[PDB]
């Protein structure tokens, strides 16, 4: 008898992000697995990821260059934080 | 008996985002997965990824150039983040 | 018996994303998967991505270039962020 | 017996997006996937993907540009965000 | 008899991020894991990652390069901070 | 009998971030195991990580150069830091 009880009575308004999981039981591989459930991602930069069997094998001459340079700008008042009765300003 | 209950009562107004999963049981290879259930990317970049068996294998001259330079802005107020009875602006 | 109950009862004006699963049992392979279910993207950028098998095998000259320059703007004043009795505005 | 109850009663005007499932059981191949279920893409950039079996085997010279310099504006007030008695305004 | 309770009784206007989880039971690879539940990646590099086997392996001359150089600013008031009753302002 | 009760009365608005499990029972591998539950990453750089089985196995010379020089600025006034009927300023 698994028995999950969550957040069963709300006398209210609660701000909420619920996250409930039950369970009853050649290069990369995986398996049976929950990923980015709420995951929340910015400005991320993946270049050179699972090339190959044999990339470059002979004789490779290879130039790699990441530059960042860049007058970028991210802003984000409330990420991931429900929030009640309150006041949220991104005053810019 | 495998019982889940969730927010099963709510008396009044919240803001709420439910996640609930009950489970009851040549390169790159995945299998029995839950991905990206409330993933949130922003400005993601992946360049050179899985570029298959035998990428460049013999005698390959290769420049690799990444220029990120960029007036880019982003501006959230509520990212993933409910919100009851409040005042949210993104006054810019 | 696989009972699952979300939310049942709501006496009121909430606000919700609901997401319930329930499950009772050459280069890139994915199987039995959930994806994207609330994903949300914005400026995602793919470059080279499973170009294929023997891709630039023999004798090739590559040159990659990505440059990255643009007054680009993005604003969202709620993304996944469900709101009841509030005031939401992007005033620009 | 595999029951799933969500919602069952509303008393009131609530905003949602519902999402259930009940499951009772050459270089790119997928499978029994769910995907894109409430998926919001913007501003996505997809050049050079799956290009083949065999591409630029042989002697392949080759110039890749991405010139990404857009005078490019994107405002959404409430995205994947219900909402219930408020005011929502893009003030532009 | 596995019993699980969560904020079964809420009297008020909480804000919460609640996350439970019930188990009763070539290169690089993984399998039954939960992964970014709640994970916030902000500004995250990967340059050169699951290459693949057997990758440069004979003469291969390699220049690799990162310039990290770049007017990148990035603010958030509230990263996984819920907040009830308050005033969160980004004033810049 | 497994009995866990967490935040089971609430009277009141409290900020929380509740995280509960209750469990009953070639070069890098992993199972069974629970990560990123709110894990936060800010600024975090990986440049050469499981380049794979033979990577530059004979006469390689390779030069490898991070130049990490930015003016970058990062501004988080409450990260994990939930927070109830208090005043939270980002002022820049």
């Amino acid at each position: 008898p698994l028995m999950v009880k969550v957040l069963d009575a709300v006398r209210g308004s609660p701000a909420i992000n619920v996250a409930v999981h039950v369970f009853r039981k050649g290069l990369t591989t995986e398996e049976e697995f929950v990923e980015g459930i709420y995951k929340v991602e910015i400005d991320t930069k993946s270049y050179w990821k699972a090339l190959g069997i044999s990339p470059f094998h002979e004789h490779a001459e290879v130039v790699f260059t990441a530059n960042d340079s860049g007058p970028r700008r991210y802003t984000i008042a409330a990420l991931l934080s429900p929030y009640s009765y309150s006041t949220t300003a991104v005053i810019t």
